[PDB]
């Protein structure tokens, strides 16, 4: 194989060009992402029980649904919520890698099973099963520049002309509206309704009958008369347009001639919702749109399309209206990807320079360099074939790969150079002999550098996915490198390399002359030291045992985490006032926060978009969210302008604020995983105690978390108990009175809440018609008697006769986790403290709580615990696979055992580097540690394979190992330095996703430094000792 | 390899016979189609909202479904129609190659979520997801010869006894009926109703109450008691209304050859074979015919299998003629009969092996694969011809025995055999990876041509060496020697011309600069011709059918449409009689939509043999019709030929969607559409430009004073029910006729539902039981609404279709249309759909294929011959053939379509073949050490004969295609013309320029 392509260089060039072209096509056709899915698919089951208390809804529906749902295929954990508004939502998160469609089908089947057991009212209302994609790809704010357009006018225009076309953009799962369009809202006064003896049902029926559009046939139908002239459709009536027409709805004509008009019994207005989002942008009234990314769609492409369409729509906005991008994700993705590309190019440059240092010949430097584009584009082709994408994980794997993939090319080139320099052979003969000598070594290096990343691919969860991303890329790169090393590089060495003895490089003074002198002297000293330590075995065995102990100590000492946080240029601050607070107080607090951000962080804030209130769909107005967008990373400082510094500085001031609970939190590392950054904990009530007991436990936990300085921004992701109405309707009492269940239910919906009726055409656009009770009347325990519902006989049975309403203090929103009343508690670790330490502290605090209150981590916390628990297995499996592969290659057990003893020499260096830098044991460290294992095995192989060959030929073990070290010192050094300077830009990256780059690069760089400076001495010791113990 | 079969011929014979047998088995088990599955898969979601206006239907139903369906996999585009009848259909088309079942499953999953959001009435009706067939395999008509059976009787019999059996025939996805079953029509009379003081609701309720015993005869219905007077007298239904057994639907009034008839539109089930399904349908119909009442007879008004069969037969004929011409030219160059037979025997083996490969890969016998086979016939014989020619030359000169001569020849040209196959197969590889309809077409050819090439190399190194070692006789110096007739003159002429050619090649080698300038000029001319040449997708074919569409002004009655249809039918019967077999018309059915003002008429022409080749072509008669039809000002009448691909679009030409890219206003959209139609009518490059839709129609909106209605104690429900019963129709109950359950409808008699003031003739029953006239609380008013609303990719749109004027390509027409759209008021943009979208995609992605194919061929040659110089020398001759292909295509009036693209690829391969045949031998001689001039001159002298004979074999193989006159003449001409011109130029230029390129490259880069 190697000899075949030596004499046919053009064939090798053609193969390389084919790989390059396929890779270029793949690159131009590969999708761009920040991360892959990496998120457990979630399916949400939603049910509605109108006019039902939260506890009653939870008991009658939520629990039942959960019971049937339990026992699914890959159900990781069930989380459920029961709201006072009457909506029950049970969320089912499935194990990562589960196809969402199959999960949805299973949930639908079990919902079919459970639907009968549910209350018939809920069944009539309808139960919905859908895969929930809640990733907010971008949030858009529409603000009137001139001020001519009112906030309600802005909301109406947006919901009429912008929301509808944007919803039709590809990949837009759901576009939330932070403002509501106008609607023909009709406010019923029960006083007038009882005055004229008309129930709300009569009003609804009159609106339905009078405001309608029905086709009744055709003028001039097909069996027409002999000579008709016109064929036209006939419509029964028209849809009302102005509010005045609604006021003229008849509803009755008395015998005297008087008519009880709708305006006589109610008031109609083309207004907006009673409690609409009081959205603001940079201290100005504005409306908003929240675009959510549909499941299984590319965020960047969808955002570009939406932005694109919005740009088009903008061209047709009324004078003085413009759109602002309050929240954007693709900016960070583009910045991070471009930064990683710059890092990769800098890595290629540094690898070229370090190779040129050892190989002064320019062509000899080019020959391994050419392997980089070929293997890189082949890896891109492999990624395209397997359906992977260009994300941060794959790009990090590529940058890691560079130094590994250049290894075999470097080995071949320098072996050819050594043969040319010493034996004096021609480049062709030198290449032949070099391939014959080191054919085994290349295969061994590829095996050790690829076997480490195989087992990782067989794990599951988000962790397994991350591992797989690295595996595929790195395994493909290693396979191509070993293919390139035996196809392209031998031909290049046989052709590109000039004899180089005519040029007389020896005697050429300069920097390279001094470098060669230093290298030769140090190599001689190194061989002397290797001989000495071979003689003095016991001392270095003791040193090795001490290194093992230090490695264990650093392993236990190192804090753990899942994924480094990144400066995305955004963070969200949440405002929660004490329960019962009006929207105006929340607005005042929001104004205070905006003033703080404008007057303190004036050099970093680009725009703040606040959203006061829960909106029309919700219960309390004491909630506000504030989307904060920072300036570009270049504009902001690298020390005080970072997102983390801004968040901490704001957190101090906001913790000073006592008016309301205000927390500034960075966005989560993974969009679909968790709501915000930091740990995510569910405080389950295992004892089954009361809800108030759970609330007291929650308060104790929050107080303790506030006490500990290791924890910051600890908050309850929920709502506090507040007085709530509970309309209780006795079905048997109503049926004794003969009043229909449907009629009383509709009347209850109309009075307590709002009832949609039909549509009316406004300016050519259809808009909804809502029938609602008057402002003072909200089906209070007092006014329930004022409402009347006629029975079958027609007599106006009073509502109070069959229904009872009473104020009750309880939680508006009840939550459950895995069959246990629980409250979700979220928080973040203090600066300098890892997430794992924060989780340990939270576990200690929950232990400090009274009995019966266990905890269960969810989302990113759950998967971080999974990765931490599963990490030792991988290491063990990867080491075992490397050992078995090495035993298979050399058909011996002494050689692989000698190699595996060098693995601790790299792990100690990686641990030292991460510990000194201040990083933590995350997933990246794990994959890094795996890379360090592979490279330590690489150096060990580079020595022991030649030593074993020499021994098998019959040379003395001492002489054989000394000769092997002397010859292979330069290959080990230059390959390792190539890798070190390849990963150096990662460890010193600035801006964009610099945190991930640092986390990946630091550990591997330290591992390489230790691996060289320890292996070059210990590998001879291991090989000699093992061979003495087990002779040939 | 070669030597093995030389000494063991029996093994090679066994292999050849095995391949032939496998191919023969494959041929008789290979399905036959006109085209493979080239149309993108379409999924249609239909929703029915009864009693809903078009605008209401679009707002409440269509928009919801469109919003939910967004996000599907490989969703090319969405098009939706909100008809005034209450039916909304959102058509989703996916990328070509997408699994239809997977698409349907995804659509159903997305619809399940959307079901809840829909109005309750729509959910009760039921939204249906179905793979869109929309391909009329055949339109059969049933006409009573005697006239005893009335048109409605024909329709009823068809629905009762024919529609059901045919629908169960395998492969019949749907069977549209242009008739209606019997129904007990009860025509009310408001005057009689007032006489007896009964409202329409009284009659409706009574008839509902009356009804397993069901009334059968009309008389039994006329005996229905509506009211019993106190005197004992009872009011009968016949006393107040007229009972008749008519149709449940009067929408369609079909007419065959000026005679009443009813029709069935048979539609193909997705994936089924067209020819087999049509044969089954017809067979079944024959069985049914065995029991048709006297006088009734079915007649095929539309048929596709006729053209498919005729075209396939024509392509087989041209294939056989190509084989014969290849044999003749080989016999011209190889005077010995056995020497000619040896390459000929390779043709059946390679062809049948290709058939086996197609059967294994699942491909069928379509026009594309057959064209590829015809091309391969000239392509495949190249290696066998080279082997035989080299053997003959060695025997003539060295005098060796056939066995040793074949051995030496195989040793000498083993490299060239591999190189020719490599270049002829590497061009067609990248083409296979392309997508869309175009990629599918490419693949049909690639698979076929690449398989043929591989089998050609295999036969050339296995079968032909054995044949040369056995069949050939040393009689070349014997029987063959001593020629005196025509062949002697031919040999003398060829020898003299070869000497002249070699001398000229030497001279041109001396005069390099002049011919370099000539080559640069040829490059410039090639670029100029490529830019000037117009573009298209596929050539239109005279399929013996075409359709004319009638669209009277909105609001026109059925009778006026029938009058215009009669005028058109008279035109066809008189002016164009020697070419028209039959005309089948259907009032009420149209491409854009259904209505009394729209009629669609099917015209079937006589056989191609009967019709004139010049004035009887479908295009000529259609142009004459358009000249005549354009004069008709009563209506818009357009005669359109069938689309190139059945599933791609509704009709031939371009297809675009003028849509409001922003802003709004349906009236603004209609005004823009009118402007666009006027501008298109102005242009002389565009013909038959129209919009596939319905203009805004008058609508009679009734206004009801609810105050007066309640003052008189009249319920709104009653006044809606009376209006629906009178103007619309009322499905009161069912009745059984001849063992079949049929509907009973109650409706006002025609004279009383014919004017807007007829609303005042009706009465309602108030709460007290009195008769309140409608005039008390009803006011009629005229308005204007759109019967059918369209949306394309979300935006409101109007579908505008049309065709290019004769002499103008479809691409030029599309450019003209894009120019016209820019003249519209700001906010309106266009998107190309159907086949037009695919044409734009193919044109956009065309330069890539060429670049990639050229690069792949270059790299393969460099890998094979281990020198950059050889492919550089070879690739320089590609323009020498491309110029000829472009010149021939431009001269013959053809355009740059898909076939031309595959042709350009074939021409690239042929130019590479000739360049290889020269430079391989020249490079070998130079590497052996011979002088470059001597090497190239010797290579030209020796390889002139094989190059000329292979090239002539190919050109005369494609000659019948370029001069075919059968059913598929257009496609055969499009494929053959460019390739033939390219090959001609490739020979007559390469045989001189290739030495120049090789010599110049070697001098610049000495070995």
């Amino acid at each position: 194989m190697a000899n075949f392509f030596i004499d046919r260089p053009i064939f090798a060039w053609v193969l390389a060009i084919l790989l390059c072209l396929t890779g270029t096509l793949a690159i131009f056709s590969l999708p761009v992402e920040q991360y892959p899915d990496l998120a457990p698919p979630n399916v949400r089951v939603t049910a509605n029980y109108p006019g039902a208390s939260a506890q009653t809804l939870e008991n009658t529906v939520t629990q039942v649904i959960e019971q049937n749902m339990t026992g699914l295929d890959n159900l990781m954990y069930m989380s459920s919520q029961s709201s006072g508004t009457g909506q029950a939502s049970v969320t089912l998160s499935f194990k990562a890698g589960t196809d969402p469609d199959e999960a949805v089908q299973q949930v639908q089947n079990q919902l079919q099973s459970a639907m009968r057991k549910l209350p018939q009212a809920v069944q009539n209302q309808g139960v919905t099963v859908r895969k929930t994609g809640d990733t907010n790809i971008l949030t858009i704010a529409f603000v009137s520049t001139d001020g001519s357009m009112d906030k309600q006018d802005i909301a109406d225009y947006v919901a009429s002309n912008i929301q509808d076309p944007l919803s039709r953009v590809n990949g837009v799962g759901d576009i939330d509206a932070y403002g509501s369009q106008y609607s023909m809202r009709i406010w019923l006064d029960p006083a007038k309704l009882n005055s004229f003896q008309m129930t709300a049902k009569d009003v609804t029926d009159a609106i339905e009958s009078q405001n309608a559009q029905i086709a009744v046939g055709q003028l001039g139908g097909t069996p027409s008369v002999d000579k008709q002239a016109l064929n036209a459709t006939i419509n029964a009536q028209s849809l009302l347009q102005t509010p005045e027409q609604f006021r003229d709805i008849t509803l009755r004509v008395n015998q005297d001639g008087s008519e009880v008009r709708l305006g006589d019994v109610a008031t109609v207005e083309m207004g907006a919702e009673k409690y609409d989002y009081l959205s603001r942008f940079n201290g100005k009234p504005a409306s908003g749109l929240g675009v959510k990314l549909a499941s299984g769609a590319n965020e960047m492409a969808t955002a570009e399309l939406v932005l694109n369409r919005l740009d088009e729509l903008a061209q047709y906005f009324p004078h003085g209206l413009e759109y602002k991008v309050a929240y954007e994700t693709t900016s960070f993705v583009k910045a991070s990807i471009e930064d990683v590309v710059k890092t990769l190019l800098e890595a290629i440059a540094l690898v070229f320079l370090v190779m040129y240092l050892f190989l002064q010949n320019f062509r000899a430097t080019l020959i391994p360099t050419i392997a980089v584009p070929v293997v890189l584009m082949g890896t891109f082709s492999v990624l395209y074939a397997f359906g992977y994408s260009v994300n941060t994980l794959t790009m990090f794997a590529m940058v890691l790969a560079i130094g590994l993939l250049v290894d075999d090319a470097i080995v071949v080139v320098e072996n050819v150079e050594r043969i040319m320099s010493e034996e004096g052979l021609t480049p062709r003969e030198a290449t032949r002999k070099s391939m014959g000598q080191i054919q085994g070594a290349l295969v061994g290096i590829a095996m050790v550098l690829s076997a480490v990343f195989v087992p990782m691919a067989f794990f599951g969860g988000t962790t397994g996915a991350i591992y797989r991303q690295f595996s595929i890329t790195i395994v493909a790169a290693m396979v191509l490198s070993v293919l390139v090393a035996m196809i392209l590089t031998p031909a290049l060495c046989a052709t590109l390399l000039k004899p180089l003895k005519k040029g007389e490089h020896h005697g050429q003074k300069g920097f390279f002359a001094w470098f060669n002198q230093m290298f030769n002297r140090n190599a001689e000293r190194y061989e002397k030291g290797v001989a000495k330590i071979l003689h003095r075995s016991l001392r270095w065995i003791v040193i090795y045992v001490l290194l093992l102990g230090g490695m264990v100590f650093l392993f236990l000492r190192l804090p753990t985490s899942f994924l480094p946080l990144e400066d995305r240029g955004m963070f969200t601050t949440s405002v929660q006032l004490p329960s019962g607070s009006t929207q105006q107080q929340t607005l005042k607090v929001v104004e205070q926060i905006e003033k703080y951000y404008f007057t303190h962080e004036k050099d970093n804030i680009m725009s703040v978009f606040a959203t006061v209130g829960s909106g029309p769909g919700g219960n309390g107005q004491n909630v506000a969210r504030m989307f904060i967008r920072l300036k570009d990373w270049s504009e902001r400082d690298s020390k005080t302008g970072t997102s983390f510094a801004i968040i901490e500085r704001a957190t101090k001031a906001f913790n000073q604020i006592k008016e309301a609970r205000v927390i500034a939190s960075s966005p989560p590392a993974i969009s679909g995983l968790g709501s915000s950054a930091g740990f995510d904990m569910e405080l389950q009530d295992h004892a089954g105690a009361g809800h108030d007991a759970l609330m007291a436990a929650r308060n104790q936990l929050l107080a303790l978390a506030a006490e500990n300085p290791e924890l910051t921004r600890v908050r309850h992701n929920g709502l506090d108990d507040s007085p709530q109405l509970q309309i209780d309707i006795d079905q048997r009492k109503a049926q004794a009175l003969g009043v229909a269940i449907d009629d009383i239910n509709d009347t209850l919906q109309t009075a307590w809440g709002s009832s949609y009726v039909n549509d009316f055409m406004d300016r050519g656009r259809v808009k909804k018609v809502y029938v609602q009770a008057a402002a003072p009347y909200r089906m209070l325990p007092d006014d329930i008697n004022l409402w009347y519902v006629r029975n079958k006989d027609g007599g106006m049975v009073p509502f109070s006769a069959f229904a009872t309403s009473r104020w009750e203090t309880g939680s508006p929103r009840l939550e459950r986790y895995n069959g246990y009343s629980a409250v979700e508690i979220v928080g973040e670790a203090a600066p300098g403290v890892s997430t794992g330490t924060a989780m340990d502290i939270m576990e200690s605090l929950v232990k400090q709580l009274p009995n019966g209150f266990g905890l269960e981590w969810t989302a990113m916390s759950y998967q971080e615990r999974l990765s931490g628990a599963q990490a030792p297995a991988l290491y063990a499996i990867s080491l075992l696979v490397v050992f078995l592969c090495l035993a298979a290659l050399y058909e011996s057990w002494s050689v692989p055992f000698s190699v595996m003893l060098v693995v601790p020499l790299g792990v100690i260096g990686a641990l030292l580097a991460t510990w000194m830098r201040g990083l933590e044991n995350d997933v990246y460290f794990q994959v890094g540690l795996l890379t360090v294992i592979g490279l330590s095995a690489k150096n060990a192989i580079l020595i022991v394979e030649f030593a074993n060959e020499m021994n098998q030929k019959g040379h003395d073990l001492f002489e054989a190992t000394l000769h092997a070290c002397r010859q292979r010192l330069r290959p080990i050094l230059m390959t390792s330095l190539a890798f070190i300077f390849g990963v150096l830009p990662m460890a010193t990256s600035t801006g964009a996703g610099s945190g991930g780059q640092h986390a990946v690069g630091t550990g591997v760089m330290g591992g390489m430094i230790s691996a060289t400076i320890l292996a070059i001495y210990f590998v001879p010791l291991f090989f000699v000792l093992v061979r003495r113990r087990f002779p040939l």
